[PDB]
């Protein structure tokens, strides 16, 4: 998983800013991999 991998590097409030901004963006985390890095 591309998904799974930015869970280690990055830190715990840029994870959750990062989904929140996807979400607007009409996608989830998942579906985006490279896109959420």
């Amino acid at each position: 998983s591309m998904e799974n991998f930015v869970r280690t590097n990055f830190n715990p409030m840029i994870l959750e800013r990062a989904e929140k901004t996807m979400k607007e963006y009409g996608e989830n985390p998942q579906n985006e991999g490279n896109k959420f890095a």
